[PDB]
């Protein structure tokens, strides 16, 4: 719970799902993003109440959520900051001519997260690169995680809406919208393919139609040029069929963990 | 050599790299391909003095060569027709929508027609998806073997030609240009690349110059999407930096097999 | 980038409306499918591919191009850019592309049909050299048929907006070589009168059935000949007075092509001497 | 048309109803601000092939447009530079502390450029010190008019909308949305209240809802402290009820003119 002295506004962020996301200083000292949340977009009564599970998920490779500002409508949601943008726009960037060292990092900067998550039994029910932050470390972080579950509009909710992160998600959810922690996990590879083919998009000849019935036909992703053979296997492994054989980030984190050292 | 009294020319084929290429039928029977050889295109002596030992070379999936015309001026060089024409654009087909086990059998096709070369010490020097083509069964097969041998283009057999097959090619070939089958190894694992992708250009957004240092750096080819974990594994094999470290096609033929018996 | 501010009203589609039902092929800027929009009519849709287009130039120019209607013209429906990829969403054409649909030996013709398909071209060109439009890529690879067996013109005045260096160069592997005329190969000289050269060979790749132009040479050994005066033969199906309609679109000066109004008039006269 | 190449863009200058304006110079030379027109904030179109009209509208008191960059997106819109910027804070200065012959000069300026529109049958439309700009020479010229007609926002547009600019219109834009000569007049007569309050926002202790509700009712603004009779004589004849009786900017002019003569 932030009270508004300590909040000055910068420079705006975008304008994302929840409208209007902004950049100051919170203290005067901790600089944080600062979600103000457009009415209507959310369920608040539902928000409210989780707010504190969600303040009390703590991990470095986290987004935190420093707090809310309740006695607004709009609310205001206020996060930590990441000065270097969304991933995918950095992926995208050959300035660096990221090395492959370097990919890898990310998705074991995310795969800590996620572990955390799993283990908090917390869902981020649409794990994408999009939805992911850099930071002035270079260091990435996981963000949004559980919010969709208050977003109302019928295009992102539904399964057949525009909005519908169809291809970050695993066979089940797309047919009985059956969403565990084997689901985020389907997720995560995608993201592992994401990062490896350097911000491309996951089945870019396929419409969401046609990636949502063919996933079910059985066909995959490619391996993206900058993958090695295990370095694929990884990503794969999270695309079993049957959810239950599927690994868990923890084990995830131990084949990452193989491949650096 | 073939009496040309026996060669019909009828349709087109295109162009190639020693010029023209027509179909016929030799002896009014066997369908054939000629290949014309113009002026300037090929080292012509040393051609036939080997002739040979290309000649002799028979296997179920290299082309065939029939033979020769060389009394006259162009020459002729006489092989087997294939129908279903380029890999190259036999892959990227529609009509098709292949199959993984449809790639894989394909790379098998190919990968045996290799390891006969590699027993009968033979370098093909220019493999790729381009250098393929399909019979009416859908059967691939490799040919224009040993002919990179004879080019008479300094840009075909320059490093740094605007014709020089450089995606296709090794650090110790794009650095020092020396060719072993270890060379044509590098070449075989490329072209599973290229048929796991439909027909994707190999460093697409990199130019020839650009990629003959980038794989000179480390890097190289993303599985493509049809491309398993294991399948892959193969195919990365072949791109090992240093040339021992790299399969036989005897060995990537089994590697091959070893995924058919499961896959 | 986007339609927003442009005035583009309804070529500005909303995909909702739009289903996808098989895929066609690909192009230069990639995938394409077939589908219905709004529930009640055949479309193509391009999907256009990253890096293809220049899609900042396409969408400040591209209201030209979706006033464009003639009935011998694949018709542009709309866009979809508030999204990416862009939808490019036109009339289906459902017996596909002319050259197979020539190339069957399946259908056999009467040669008046073959002219009729010129015909269809060229009525379809003159329409666009009316509106002070170039096609730019004139070729029987760019013609489509209806279920009527009518052929109508695709694609035109897209070549503008195609980013790869080998198709848009003359001296690149993916261009029109065999279609382009001197002045083009040359200078890269682009006018009415290239779009007329290019015809000219589309006239014998009908009359030929679908062969390809100086397919003997290579692209820049067709493109040193044509400088030296190459020209194509008359196809056997073909008349001297056909043959010399197309040929009259290969002057080696542009100013002595016919416009396409001009070539109008000779192939129906030649349709109704006889 | 202008390059924009020949363009720099210096000094970032805020907000408005199209989005961001900055500060630059043109070819080495002129100071100018330059409107990047936000994506659907413009009925780009519209505002292109009528726009000539106004580029052509050539005026001393008018803040003039010298061009613009559409080959592009955003698009551009560039006009004449002034730098002691927008009216409404210079007239809430105290730092600055006038004479009431600075702020009846301020009047004749705006007064002038209504005028010269007027006799081009060319509304501004949202006239007020909010769309008036002060130059380094003191000089107050009128911003932005006509523009109007190009928003896409309902918010702005709409008579009840929340930007809509309901203090500055006569009942008869509220209640019938007729824009006219007389609707600018009406608009005047607010401005130079604005200015002789030093910059009091209309009918303060009123929403918009209220105000539209009570002028219909004959609601008028009082004489501000500083307003002489005969100049609160002026902006009140902008406010007849009746659109035909309100004066003219021609004789609003002359007025105004005749004060400064005497007073
Ligand atoms: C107002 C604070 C101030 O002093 N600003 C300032 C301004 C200038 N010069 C200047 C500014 C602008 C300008 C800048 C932002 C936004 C707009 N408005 C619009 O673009 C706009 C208005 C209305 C409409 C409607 C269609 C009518 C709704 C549409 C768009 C404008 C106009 C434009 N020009 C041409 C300028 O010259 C300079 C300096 C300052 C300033 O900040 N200071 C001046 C010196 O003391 C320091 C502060
Ligand atoms: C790709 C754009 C980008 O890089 N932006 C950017 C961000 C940034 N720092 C931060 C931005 C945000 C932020 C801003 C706008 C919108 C959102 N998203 C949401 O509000 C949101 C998203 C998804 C959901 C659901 C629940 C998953 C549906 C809900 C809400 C966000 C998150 C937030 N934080 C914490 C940021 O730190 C800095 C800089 C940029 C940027 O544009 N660039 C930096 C790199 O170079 C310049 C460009
Ligand atoms: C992809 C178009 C296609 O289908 N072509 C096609 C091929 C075909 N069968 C044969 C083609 C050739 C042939 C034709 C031209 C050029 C070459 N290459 C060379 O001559 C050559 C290549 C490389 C080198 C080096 C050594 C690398 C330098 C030298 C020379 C070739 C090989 C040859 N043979 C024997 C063929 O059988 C048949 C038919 C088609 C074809 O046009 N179609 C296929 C069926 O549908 C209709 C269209
Ligand atoms: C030859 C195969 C065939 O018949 N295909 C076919 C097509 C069809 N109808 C349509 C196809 C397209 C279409 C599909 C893919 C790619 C393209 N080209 C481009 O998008 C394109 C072309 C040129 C350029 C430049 C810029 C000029 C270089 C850019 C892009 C096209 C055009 C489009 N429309 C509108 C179609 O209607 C229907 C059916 C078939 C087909 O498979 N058959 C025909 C009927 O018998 C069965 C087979």
């Amino acid at each position: 719970e932030i009270d508004p002295k300590d909040l000055t506004f910068l420079k705006e962020l975008g304008t994302g799902q929840f409208g209007v996301v902004k950049y100051g200083k919170w203290r005067g000292q901790y600089d944080v993003a600062i979600k103000m949340i457009k009415e209507g977009s959310m369920s608040e009564d539902e928000f409210i109440e989780e707010a504190k599970v969600m303040m009390n998920l703590s991990h470095e490779k986290l987004v935190q959520l420093y707090g809310v500002c309740t006695k607004q409508r709009p609310i205001f949601i206020i996060t930590e900051y990441m000065a270097n943008g969304c991933l995918l726009n950095y992926l995208r960037e050959m300035r660096h001519r990221f090395q492959t060292q370097q990919l890898l990092e990310m998705c074991k900067d995310v795969c800590e997260a996620m572990e955390y998550l799993e283990s908090k039994q917390f869902l981020h029910r649409d794990l994408a690169a999009r939805n992911c932050l850099v930071n002035d470390q270079g260091v990435v972080k996981v963000s949004d995680f559980g919010l969709s579950r208050y977003v109302l509009d019928d295009e992102y909710t539904s399964s057949v809406g525009s909005k519908f992160p169809v291809r970050w998600s695993p066979p089940e959810v797309l047919m009985y919208s059956k969403f565990s922690s084997k689901s985020d996990i389907w997720a995560f590879g995608v993201l592992m393919w994401e990062i490896y083919s350097l911000g491309k998009m996951p089945y870019e000849r396929f419409t969401n139609s046609e990636t949502a019935e063919h996933i079910a036909q059985g066909l995959r992703l490619y391996r993206p040029h900058l993958a090695s053979e295990k370095v694929y296997t990884i990503m794969y492994s999270c695309w079993h069929e049957k959810a239950d054989e599927r690994p868990t980030f923890k084990i995830l984190l131990s084949n990452i963990l193989d491949v650096m050292d």
